[PDB]
This record gives C-alpha cells, sequence and structure tokens, in this order.
C-alpha cells in the first residue's frame, strides 16, 4: 500500500503476507459478525484496489456472500458511471485519464496507474471509495447473516439482565437502518421486551435513566 | 500512530494487525478483569483518536459493555462542550479550528486533521482525552463486571491466608472510590474479615505491622 | 524480491522464509482449492523467476499435479520459443541477450541476469510471464482437482438455499471456461438446479432480479 | 525505552506488545521462580519508570505479591527521601528539577521529565533505580514463595543424586542471604544431607573435592 | 549472511533465530523427503560457509546421515585440492591467499577470512561452493533414505490413478541418476506398470499424448 | 549484542526477548542433547558477556549442570589470572585498564567498560573468551548427561543398521576425547560391535570402504 515515509514519497509496497493471513482467520472464525467490518477498515489501511481486490479473492468459503458483494460493487460501479460521464475529449497537456467505474475496481487498471492516481496532486481516493463499495456490500452481508430482525428478542424466564442486553445489542448492530430510530428501539424495546419482574423494576425506575442505571437497578432479579 | 522517528517528525502509520489481535485476544481471554486497563492503556500509546475508535469496534462481544462505553464517551463530550464553549468567529491567521466534543473522537475529524491537530505546536492531545474518556468508562465497565462489594469478602474455614489476601485484593482492585479510604479498608478490613484463630494470631501482633509481617506470622494455622 | 525502496533502485533480496512457510501451509491445508491462486499471486509479488522456482520446488505432496505443472510451464515455454525467435547475431553496444523459452523460468538464467533483464530500462517482466505460465497451469490443475462438472449441482430434499448457492458458486469458481458462458449458467441453472417449491418460488418471483432477492426470497421453505 | 540509535540520540518508542506478552506469560507459566528475577531484568533493559509500572500493573494474580511490592517501593522511596534531602531553592540557570523518591517511580512524573532525566548530561539512571527497587522487592516475593528453609532438603531412600543436588540448589537460589554463608552451606551440607551410602562415599572422597567429582563418584548408588 | 544494502556494502550479520528453528522444524517434521533439498537451498541464501556448518551441526537426529554428510563434504573437498594444487609462493603485493579444500568449509577459516573471500573483486564464491558439496551429499542421504527403486511402484487393484501417479512421481524425485532417462521411465513405466483395466484404456489412447490426457482419460475406472 | 551497522560502528543494543525464548525453549524440550552447544554458539553472536550471563541465568531447571557451570567458569577464570598477572602500575595516557578473569565474565565489569574493551582498536573478544569459557562447561555437561560409554553400543538381535548407526554416532558426538581416537573408534568398533550376520557380511566386504558403503551393503538383513 501506499505508506507515507518521512522521506516525502509515497510508494506501494506487497501487502504482508501476515496482513492476508489475518484477514484470512478472521473470515474464517469470526464467519460474518458486525466485527469484521472494523477489520476490514483496519486491515486495508491504505491499501490499493488491487490489494482490496487481493483480500477479496483470498477467502475461499462463503461464495454466496461473495457473489453478493461481486454483485454490490458491480451496481456501485454502474452508479458512479452514471454519476461520472466521459469527458469525450483527448488527453489534456500534462492531464492524465480519469477513472470509470471499472477503472476505480482493480479490474481495469494497472498497479501504476492506480499509484499515479492515488499520489498525483489533486489526489484521487480510488482505494477508498472501492473500501466505501466494499463495505457497502459488506452491510448487506452481514444483515442476511443475522437471521432474526429486532422486534424478536424478549428476555427468557431467568435469563440475567446482562446477556438479554448482550443479545439485544449484538441484534441492533446487525439491524443496521438509521440512527434516529436505533435510538427509538434502544429507549423503548429494551424495557419492553423483558420478564414480568424487569418490566415492573424498569417502569419503577421510570424513564429518564441511563442503561447502567438499568443494569444497576436489574442486578439481581 | 504518531511515532517519534529520529529525523525529528511525527507521521502517522496503520496500526500494526499485531497490536489488534492482542487487544483482542486480551479482550476475550482476559475477559474484563482490571488488567485489561493498563492492557489498553499500553497498546494504545500515541494511537489517534482513530486507531482508539478502531480498537474499540474490534471486539464483538460485549455489547452490553460497549453500550456503556458508547454512552460514557457521549458524556464526557458533552461535558467538554459545556467546559469548552464556541469561540464564534472565523479562521484567524495561520489558526486551525478548535476541536469540538465530537471532534475529539473519530467520529467528526479526519485523520488529517487530528494528525495536524496533535502535531502542530502547540500540541493539543486530542488522542489522550479521547484515552482518558475511554479509561473512565472501562473503570465503570469493570466495577460493574465484579458482582461483589468490598465488604463482603470473608476468609473461610481452612482457606489459606495467602490466597483470602488474593481475594482481598482483587476485590480491592475492582472497587475503585479513592486512596484514603482504600487504605482505610486495607488496615482494618484485612483483618477484620479473618477466620477465628487469624483474627488472634493478627491482634496477637498488633496493629503497626506490614502487610509482609501479617502474612509471614500467619503462615502456618 | 525487487523491492522498490525510496532511494530509486531495485536490488534483489532472499526471500523471507515466513513467505515460504506461509505458501507450504497453505498448499497442505487448502490443498488445490480455488484460493491457492490469489494465494500464489499474492504472495509471489515482484518475485523473480528463481524464487517463483524455489516456491514451486517447495511442495513435497501433490507430485502429480506438480508434473503437470512442470510439463504446462514447458509447453508455455515452448509456444514462447515459436513466438519469439532468435535475432541470430551479434551482441549489440550496449545491448544485452534476449531471454528465451528457458531463459524465462530459472533454469538457464542466473540470478544477476534475470535482476539485470528485470531492471534495465526498458524493463522486461520475467517474472511475470513466469507467473503468468504458473497460473495457467494451476487453472488445469484446480479444474483437475475438481470431480464436478457444473451440470451436477441440484438442490436437495431440505438443503438450505445458502448452502446450495455456496456449493454452487463452489463449482463455478472450479469450472472456468469463459464469462458469458458464466453469466449464462448463473442467470439459469442456479434456479433451474432447486428443490420443487423453490422452483416454484423462484419462478413466483420471475426473472429479472438479483441474486440477493432470489435468497431472502427463498429464506424459508 | 530509551534506545541508542546510530546517528546519537535516545527517545524513548512505546514498548512493544511483544515484551508485554512475553513478560505475562512468564509471570503466569512461571508463577515466581527465581528465574522470573532474571527475566525482568532482561525484559527491562533500559525501560523508562512508565514503562516499568506498566509491566508491574500488567499483570492481574498474584494480588498479594503485588501488594508486598507496592509497600517495598514505597519503603525504598521513603528511604530516598531521608537519603536525598530537598536542596529548598529556586530553578538554577540551565538547570532542572531534582528527582524525588515518588518521582523516581512513574507517579508523580511526566515521560517528558523523565526522558530529560536520563538523557541530559550528566545522566541520572531513575529507570535503573527503580528497576534496582522492583529486583530488591521481587528478592522478598520469591522468598515467601518458596515454603522450605534451606536446612530441611535431605535426600531420599533411592532419589538420585542428581536430583537431590538438583532440589537442593533450587532451594538455595531461593534463599538468599549472603555468598560467603553460600558457600558455607554448598561444601557441608550437601553432604551432611544425604543418604547413609552416599555419607559413605562422600567422606570415602574426603573434603577438597569438586561438585563435578561428587556428582561422578555418587552416579550410582 | 551476505546482505546485499543499497548502500553498496556486503557485511555479515548473525543468522537469524528464525532461520534456524524453520530449518530444524523442517529437518524434524519433513524427515529426509526430496523437498529438504530446496529448503536447504531457499534457507541458505547468500549464507557464510560457517552459518551453514551452523546449520548442519544444528540438527540433532539422523547422526547416520550426518556422518554421511561428514564424509561426503570430506570427500569434496579431497577432490578439491586436487583440481587446485599449491601455488607454492609467497604472498603477492595487495593478495590475500588462496582457500583450500578445508578452507572452503569453515573448519580451517575465520569469519574475516570468509567475509573478505567473498566481497573481494572478483569475488570468489566459497559459501555457494560449500553449498554445492552440501547438496551433493543431500542427493545421497534423501536416495538412501528411499527404500524403493524405480522399477517396483505398480497399480493397485482399485487403487485411483491420481495417487498412482503420485506415488510413482515421488519415487522418481527420489531416485536421480539422470534427465533423458527420467523421461524414459516417464513415458513408459507409467503405463506399463498400471493396472489391467488401465492398460487397455491407456494404449486405447495409445502413445503420444499428456501426463494430463492420461489422468482425465483414466478419471474413472 | 555489538551489531556491525553499514554506517562503521558497533553499539550494543538489549537482546531481543526472542532469543531468550529460543534458548529457553532449547534447553527445556532439547534437554542437554549435544546439540545445545551449536544452539549457544549460534544464538550468541556478538552478544556481551553480560548478555551471556543473562543468558545463562534465564534457565530455571537443571541447577546441578548451572553449578558445574558455575563453577567451570570459575576454574577457567582462576587459569586467565595466573595467565595474566597484573601490570601493577598506574593507567598509561589514552589507555583503558586491563580486565582481569572476573572482568571477562559480567559480575565486575559494566556495559559500558565491555563495550569500550571490544570496540576499541586493536580489539579484546571479552565476549569470545566468556563464550569459550562457556562452551568449555557445556562440553562437561553434556558429557555428565551422556549415562553411558562408547564401548557400550551393540547391535540387536533385529535392531537395524540405521538405527544402530545412529545411537552409535549419538554416542559418538556425546563422548569427546580426541580426533584421532575418534577415527580409532568409528573405523572399528562400528563393525565389531554389530550382530553375527552383519558382522560376517561386514567382514565380507573388508577393510577400506565408507560408512555410506557399509549402509548399503547392511540394508537388508
Amino acid at each position: 500500500p501506499i505508506v507515507q515515509n518521512l522521506q516525502g514519497q509515497m510508494v506501494h509496497q506487497a501487502i504482508s503476507p501476515r496482513t492476508l493471513n489475518a484477514w484470512v482467520k478472521v473470515v474464517e472464525e469470526k464467519a460474518f459478525s458486525p466485527e469484521v467490518i472494523p477489520m476490514f477498515s483496519a486491515l486495508s489501511e491504505g491499501a490499493t484496489p488491487q490489494d482490496l481486490n487481493t483480500m477479496l479473492n483470498t477467502v475461499g468459503g462463503h461464495q454466496a456472500a461473495m457473489q453478493m458483494l461481486k454483485e454490490t460493487i458491480n451496481e456501485e460501479a454502474a452508479e458512479w458511471d452514471r454519476l461520472h460521464p466521459v469527458h469525450a475529449g483527448p488527453i489534456a497537456p500534462g492531464q492524465m485519464r480519469e477513472p470509470r467505474g471499472s477503472d476505480i475496481a482493480g479490474t481495469t487498471s494497472t498497479l501504476q496507474e492506480q499509484i499515479g492516481w492515488m499520489t498525483h496532486n489533486p489526489p484521487i481516493p480510488v482505494g477508498e471509495i472501492y473500501k466505501r463499495w466494499i463495505i457497502l456490500g459488506l452491510n448487506k452481508i452481514v444483515r442476511m447473516y443475522s437471521p432474526t430482525s429486532i422486534l424478536d428478542i424478549r428476555q427468557g424466564p431467568k435469563e440475567p439482565f446482562r446477556d438479554y442486553v448482550d443479545r439485544f445489542y449484538k441484534t441492533l448492530r446487525a439491524e443496521q437502518a438509521s440512527q434516529e430510530v436505533k435510538n427509538w428501539m434502544t429507549e423503548t424495546l429494551l424495557v419492553q421486551n423483558a420478564n414480568p419482574d424487569c418490566k415492573t423494576i424498569l417502569k419503577a425506575l421510570g424513564p429518564g435513566a441511563t442503561l447502567e442505571e438499568m443494569m444497576t437497578a436489574c442486578q439481581g432479579v
């Protein structure tokens, strides 16, 4: 990737095999839990689109998820095509060619071209745009891999409030729609979907309290 | 993070995947024992707020604890807003914009802005303030994860004095309120909550002795 | 391999033993699944033909596959011989000798000669051509190791649509012929080779839909 | 820690997570055997007092031992206070403030102050003094963790002389009082605490012999 | 080993313990399969004769094989003595002494002398000659460790053609005599030593076909 | 240790924890087999006497062996004292003090003094002399740990010649007296201590043959 050397140059180097093994092991062990998204966003810091394609083609399993991806980046590139038309002109003096939707990905673009693209001033973040598309696809993937909607989590007979909140926020992280609506579920359905005694003590405390307060109040029975 | 090169420049580099795996394994294996706090404070040496957010979003489990966090940094940012108002003016010549409570975290701030913030002279420790807020939240988290107050530890029938002191200082580390009060429990309840024979020999020694003296006196029965 | 130092020179260094162990472990554990091809293409970034030969001779098992390789690079070199004849002349002033089919591989070529070949301006990618031949052979190897044609995958009695699509795209990745024909299977045989109820609901949705739509429609029975 | 770069500067860098994991694993697996002392002295080469405090707070278990430590460094700092009074004067031109007993540890001292302390000429070894105090405490800790005095080791019925000497020198290393007295036990109690037949052959050899001679003579019965 | 720094100097550094552990683990786990030869040739890139001697003395087991080695390098050095006589003269101005058969190995030669030998212009490859002798000995070792001649491999009753070819090329790699004779076995005994039905279909295809063709024809029964 | 930087300076750096863990694991797993000697000689390349003392004090077990060591370096230092007397004079202009037997080890010598000793021109190899003494002690240690003389190895009833030679050269490596006498055992007792049938075929071949010839002749019964 383009690493910032103190001398003042950004030259790509081959991605360390350590990073590839880390990404692979994360994909297998952690399956497609919501943390794979920050894992990818952290392991792909400054990576080129070719490096991102390498990291995507590295995993062997979950071919349905990878096909959903290969479709999602395809749709994103198609949308970028309609957002960004062709200048329809020759090469201007001292000017490089504008990347297209396919050129944003590593398919129709050489590593030298991508390096010049992301190092020339003003800089264009082709790798960052590819990362954004991949993250958008991973959102749909992690949504599909969660077989439970937000309005199905209810506290069991003697299930601890701690693990109830744990499962509730697992599913909240899995289900992404917005922010205000997430707060909407957070401040009602947390108490709305509890045991009878937990319900009673939660409205004994009433509204206008913090989640820490709810858990320390519902510490026992 | 900002590493001090001998040349005289501080330029961020991508956090090593080794550090991320170390933090993850610590979080899973060591759960949320009090040592996770120095673990975080050591693994986040010089890290940017974006790196801290990456390390926080890395862990998948303990979503209740992570929600307590996301609430605690929210409260800390809100407090910082009321401590630090807006200058309400244009950009001064050769002067950058003052970070806000949200800008302190990596949400509403770019990596370039954070780097300029923590490298311009005079330097402002945005990453250190974010670390302080995260540590303040981890204090509450480790307090909640300990289901035992300080005034519940009592020596068993034939439980060794060594393991009694071990459990006592586990719980003392877990329960944090102050320093003088910690010494207050340390110098009384250590002996106040012992076996009858241990009680007798401890006041046979009397007060004004060291913990080493207590343990070497209570080495046997 | 030839690593681009910021000073402006490309000098070969000994391949790290880490890379060799990574390649070996990939070959053994992952057998010859289609992901070994991007594994090789990533672990051999900038590697010399001698390094590629080292990586090929490293693996001990699958000697039938390695013989298929040693035959495929032989055929590729023979084809390159007939594509590229001999200039049949002495050495021109300030001009090096043109590599042959055997010289492209590391057999009849010294490391110094290869380095001069891939560092002199204009540059010739002898290592890249060797990589291309090895990848062409690995295509045939991965095709042979897959004992199932594309027109044999059919959904079982109560096999989930997710795992059906998984196996279907395993076999699609294994079987490579072209691109338009891959889309041809993708848009028909995916639904053509399903359970009766899945068939009914898939043509209930009809054509002109995405794979994500097919899977979310066939989420249940 | 302060690493000596060839350029001629000593600038602190963040301690590697590898060193922290090594120290932690040593503490857990090797418990508090006498080798943990050279382990600490080797892993803390050039470390700052803040790094030493991080390494001390890293371990979670053995809180009784850590309290003995926190007491021993407290006593050492108090002794250093009475050895080193306050100059009771303003700051001299081009002169820094003298560290105190608490400032020697990382509690009341910033990393910048410690760096200036251990890099200014003439240099003051604040980190080395902290290391010496920690080692003095670890001496008492390893003494307490050994539940056996030197005058209790006696050769069993058919216990080999090799393992007898092994256990004897385990306990000798555990019990530290001086050097001349260690030689005193070494040259008598080694033979004084043996089996009857071993006694007979040892005084058959007589005094004025080496430990190698004793073991090769007592190789058999 | 002599690593080529970009500055323009070749100075030996201590071999990494990682390389030694890699060589050791390869020797133990992989025994003496034919791949240990490319393993050694890759792990000993640029190594000095002293480094090669260290790597040879590192392994503890297979002392019969190591004695065969110590004999083979002895014979190679003796042959080099008779190939290269003594100049029988004093030291010429600005000229170093010519290495002998023993001086080629690290026995009678200091590291400084070897470094000057392999860094002075014109360069002499003492380490490469030692590597060649060690490889020649490893050839005999791997031949001895294979307890099966080439004319003993015959396809079993229902042994797959894949594994038959696997074992055949295992033994072909183990048995090294030449190249033309290897092709001689390759193109006849592959089919000559098969099951009756495999024989029939192989001569149904006839000669003038590739090994890939043989295996895809004999895919089934 | 003193690493040769290309700039032209030799400055000690803290020994990597990797080297310490490697030495420790070698000592525990491989016990004290003869290969621990080249292990130590390879892991202690360029190490200072203080580093050697750290590596020696690192191991916890085998205190009898470590006491034999601490005695052997003591005897070596005492011998060096009688070989090298005191100059009995003041410090000469621009001249450092001559190391003594104790100063050769890291006991009575500071790291700065040792660095100046092994970096000043002309250089004195204090670390190398300490390494030589430690190796001399390890010779005696590995001799003691081998409970079998050279004249006890005899081929069993149906023990393979390969494993017979293996055990024979294990014990030959363990028992070190000289070189000519080692050849003396090598060329007779190898055949002198065999099975009756092996005896018959070995003198069927007769003398004047190589060990490879003996093993290939005695391949079978």
